[PDB]
């Protein structure tokens, strides 16, 4: 009952009392050997890295200043969709009951079978192990919009990633005192003595992983994967999953947005957000160098943004990470010099490969070696020019050493949000940027996202938040919409982008990179309320020559923004589709005639 002998670090008396039963429960339950209160200290954080390069779980890599790499099990490298799930008592709060296939929205779980799983997999689960204690904060320590979560882990490479992507630690404890907490209980399922063989000293459970979501509970329970999404659990179980529908009874919103400033060359700055597909590109855009001239961009984060409406009416965002937790592969001096700057000190790098001399490796990294630099692969064989990195393999790195990161970026108040963008990989058919009628059309624009996988596929993804929704879908667009209603609201101005878009040819029509900066200045004009739009079916493109060109040469306009009545009758029809089929019942009424109404404007084409 008592478990004060087993603490190795801290003390059971000095929690809060909630604070303490919910570790000491759970200390009863798992059966941990030891437990370790994390203080948050540089200390704690040197000491566990040491150790887990003790036990071949990290390797140093010696090239740059205090980086790591971990080499997982193969069978453990990604979210896994299938055994991630949402209990509630109704299925229907959880996803909308689709009218004729299977939900692509969510996930439910009965609270019956999740105790039957609970129950086959936690009791004993941490034996021989430690259980650390990880009190941290969603968001800046004194912003109204953070929230605090306790996070118990049998893993040390989940407590030094934690420390990175949230604010970990005492001060954590000593901020909460008796408030409330999201709990949050992790374990990698391997109990001592291991029942199974240990694969690159990455301790996982494939076949027992669930990775569940109890908002009602205030809880999150993840078993069997210490791979990222699945163990931090601050990221996207809490900061997407509970806190959207924490944000739906509250009257915000939790959104998988990365949050940028932007500044113009008469000073005068501007903060934008963009939800894209997990299919990336935030990361670059989030932190993009621009082109034009006395322009600036800094970012305020690349994931996840909590959006609340001030009294002013502002809509105000903050980011609730702490770090970066990227994708490495494709990251070059030329796609994201700015993250290149980033991840040379403290970051902790996850299955990418590894050069002879202690350096980092993977696909689109485009630098040379010198000759005579070997290289050693994710799965740990030498590898010659199969890909030398896991194409979902990852960097984890401090937001505070981005050489952009924004002078706002942990203002506790938030930044304010003028504009929200949207978007996807489509190759044909989408203008390179459009704006929407209002916002109900706004709001039916990210209904409408869809974006093609890496024969292709082009996928659905509402919002980006396909696979992070808390709660119904049709509720979550009802919740969207009632903001026009809020009193004094300054409702933003939509945008939706396709850097993707290709000729004839395959080739892309844009540059992107940095030239995005051109396509930001136009939603900047707008606004400020410019005459730089022209008015389509689908929306406000800029009108003749309202983009900045110079210097790129002669672009192809022409089909950049080309609208075919063909592709959009199309387009409509397999969105109504999507729609009646997956949000059937639960569909606003607004959303209905934001589609009725672009199929007519379609028709008199
Ligand atoms: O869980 C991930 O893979 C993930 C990690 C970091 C940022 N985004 C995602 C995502 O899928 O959107
Ligand atoms: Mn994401
Ligand atoms: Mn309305
Ligand atoms: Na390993």
């Amino acid at each position: 009952l008592d478990f004060s002998a087993k603490v190795i670090q801290g003390s059971l008396d000095s929690l809060p009392q909630e604070v303490r039963k919910f570790v000491e429960g759970n200390a009863q339950l798992c059966q941990p050997e030891y437990i370790h209160i994390c203080d948050g200290s540089e200390e704690e954080y040197g000491r566990l890295l040491a150790h887990m390069q003790e036990e071949g779980v990290i390797r140093k890599l010696k090239k740059y200043d205090n980086c790591w790499l971990a080499l997982t099990d193969p069978r453990d490298v990604a979210r896994i969709e299938s055994k991630t799930v949402i209990i509630t008592q109704e299925q229907r709060d959880t996803v909308p009951i689709p009218k004729s296939g299977q939900s692509q929205l969510g996930r439910w779980m009965s609270e019956e079978d999740f105790e039957k799983a609970f129950n086959a997999r936690f009791p004993g689960c941490m034996k021989g192990r430690t259980m650390y204690v990880i009190p941290f904060s969603m968001g800046p320590l004194g912003s109204p919009l953070a929230k605090i979560g306790i996070e118990l882990t049998d893993s040390p490479y989940v407590v030094a990633s934690m420390r990175i992507m949230t604010r970990m630690g005492t001060s954590v404890l000593e901020a909460l005192g008796d408030g409330e907490f999201i709990k949050c209980l992790h374990s990698v399922g391997c109990p001592l003595p291991l029942k199974k063989p240990l694969v690159n000293n990455w301790a996982c459970n494939p076949e027992l992983t669930l990775i569940a979501h109890l908002p009602d509970r205030r809880e999150i329970i993840s078993f069997g994967s210490g791979y990222g999404g699945n163990s931090l659990l601050g990221k996207k179980c809490f900061a997407l999953r509970i806190a959207s529908r924490l944000a739906k009874e509250e009257g915000w919103l939790a959104e998988h947005m990365l949050i940028l400033g932007i500044t113009n060359p008469e000073g005068k700055k501007k903060y934008l957000a963009a939800a894209f597909p997990s299919a990336c590109g935030k990361t670059n855009l989030a932190m993009m160098n621009p082109t034009l001239p006395g322009w600036k961009v800094e970012c305020v984060g690349d994931d996840i943004a909590w959006m609340k409406f001030d009294a002013q009416g502002n809509l105000r965002a903050i980011n609730p990470e702490n770090g970066f937790f990227g994708v490495a592969p494709g990251t070059s001096v030329k796609t994201n010099p700015n993250a290149i700057k980033t991840i040379q000190k403290n970051t902790i790098f996850t299955n990418v490969a590894e050069t002879s001399d202690g350096g980092v490796y993977w696909e689109g990294i485009d630098e040379p070696l010198a000759p005579g630099v070997t290289i050693t692969s994710w799965k740990n064989k030498e590898w010659r020019p199969e890909p030398c990195a896991h194409p979902n393999s990852r960097f984890c790195t401090p937001a505070s050493q981005c050489p952009i990161i924004d002078p706002a970026w942990e203002s506790p108040e938030g930044v304010p949000i003028e504009g929200i963008i949207f978007g996807g990989r489509r190759p044909a058919g989408v203008p390179l940027v459009y704006e929407a009628l209002s916002w109900q059309h706004g709001v039916f624009v990210g209904a409408a996202m869809r974006s093609e996988a890496t024969g292709k596929v082009i996928m659905h993804d509402p919002f980006a938040m396909r696979p992070f929704f808390g709660y119904n879908f049709g509720k979550y667009l009802a919740h969207w919409l009632s903001m026009a209603h809020r009193p004094a609201a300054k409702l933003p101005k939509i945008f939706h982008v396709n850097w993707f878009r290709k000729d004839k040819n395959g080739k892309f029509l844009w540059p992107g990179f940095g030239e995005n900066s051109r396509v930001l200045e136009w939603m900047f004009g707008r606004i400020e309320g410019e005459d730089s739009a022209k008015l389509t079916p689908i929306g406000y493109v800029p009108k003749e020559d309202a983009l900045n060109l110079k210097g790129l040469g002669d672009v192809n306009v022409e089909e950049l923004f080309g609208i075919s009545k063909e592709f959009w009758e199309k387009e409509v029809e397999e969105i109504d589709k999507y729609l009646e089929d997956q949000v059937n019942a639960d569909l606003p009424y607004e959303i209905e005639r934001e589609l009725r109404a672009l199929k007519q404007r379609i028709s008199q084409m």
